[PDB]
């Protein structure tokens, strides 16, 4: 109740801060309130797919995947803050999977090229994906909020690295 | 290699809508089994790869045989799907069946191997077909089943140390 | 038979309590898998009544494997009770572990195992050991944990036909 009605406040409040500057940096304290919920995790992420993003590419030592998911994700999080910035990239429309850092980060995730759909770039073609032709601007809340989510596993796979999750006990239980 | 495997495809496919409760042999599905082509070239409908890669948690032993177990329910209701007689409910899967969660939900994309049989419906309780399609496709749903019955054949060879390429196989896990 | 079945059954439960990780053989199980005995009294702590007939739906070889894989990570978590090198968590267990979901969650009765383990308190995400409860009894660990290998024996036989007396247990299966 009391816990629960402060995720939705923080998630749409933090929402905003993305659309209104898309280079804010957020401190860990600000994202407590999404950080330290004990809401489970369908109620917490309502886009990406994080339960999924985990399950497949938990392989090896958790010293090793968590920093190559953590790694993906931040690259996916500078494609969402870079379609929320009033100067959006030449080519915010298109990204090609033989680039030598999504290659390298975004596709040898199982699922990344998924959190790319949930951007817009709905249209798969031979070299990447691409807004649909017709969408003239980008849905910001939707872009901010996968944002979000994705920034927040970002951040919850870095503070289990570090051993400073708020449930970093409950959470490991989940590897091992 | 490609034209032989492409050939044995095409003829165990037809196989199946002959006869949807026909049992293959090692021998007859061994031009697929011993083969140098790659996954991408030997499963075009199913995603092998993470259908693997999305349950190859815990012991070997233990997800090899989850896997064999919930491809063998997905084979069957894929070979229901090809029948002279279709089961009464096959327009549609619920996720509450008790084979159904145990098997094929208890794995990373089993509903996905669902949805090509023709389940892309989706409903608060299960899959279910377009209500606007009278029969199934013939030709996905015996390529989908067929592509199912080389995964679990090939999960269940590893398990019996038996696989052609079993030494390969062992090395990407 | 009532005697000598309670002698080796001290036998392999103290067994698993020195060396939890010694690994038992079929001539070692074999005085407890051809004994006519009912099931009342071959099972004392685990319901292989209620898993064996709440689960037995659809086709014998798959659910006698289900059944068995659920078991077999049943007894890890029973041997890893009893290890000398207990894990840091051994005391909870959640339930959204994606190998759990699995096997375990995926058979009708597999979290009542756990309790029978230990694991009495229930969390929304799992189950756990009570916060005044500081070891695990080693006695019914060890006594849930060989009926449980018990039960992966019996039903891994069956799948093999090699099961002592499988036409009995074939015929209450029909
Ligand atoms: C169904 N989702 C599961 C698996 C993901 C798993 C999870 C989520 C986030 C992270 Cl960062 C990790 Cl390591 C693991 C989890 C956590 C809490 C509750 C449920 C779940
Ligand atoms: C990209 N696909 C990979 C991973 C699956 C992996 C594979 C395929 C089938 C099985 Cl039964 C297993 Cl255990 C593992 C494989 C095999 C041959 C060529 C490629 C691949
Ligand atoms: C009513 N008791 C039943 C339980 C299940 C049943 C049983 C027990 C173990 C297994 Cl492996 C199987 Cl297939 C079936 C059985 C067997 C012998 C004596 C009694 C019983």
């Amino acid at each position: 109740e009391e816990e629960e009605r402060a995720f939705l406040v923080a998630r749409e409040e933090l929402a905003s801060a993305l659309r209104r500057d898309s280079g804010q940096a957020f401190s860990l304290e600000q994202l407590r309130p999404l950080l330290a919920s004990s809401l489970p995790l369908a109620a917490r992420y309502l886009q990406l797919d994080a339960a999924r993003l985990v399950r497949c590419n938990a392989h090896g030592e958790p010293r090793n995947y968590l920093n190559t998911l953590s790694t993906a994700l931040n690259i996916l999080e500078k494609y969402g803050r870079n379609l929320l910035s009033p100067q959006r990239p030449r080519y915010w429309r298109g990204v090609k999977f033989n680039n030598p850092v999504f290659r390298s980060t975004v596709d040898a995730v199982q699922g990344g090229r998924d959190v790319l759909r949930l951007y817009g770039y709905t249209e798969e073609q031979p070299d990447g994906l691409s807004f649909p032709e017709g969408q003239e601007e980008p849905d910001e809340h939707q872009v901010a909020t996968v944002t979000l989510e994705v920034l927040l596993l970002r951040t919850e796979l870095s503070l289990l690295l570090q051993n400073t999750h708020p449930r970093q006990q409950a959470l490991e239980q989940l590897l091992e």
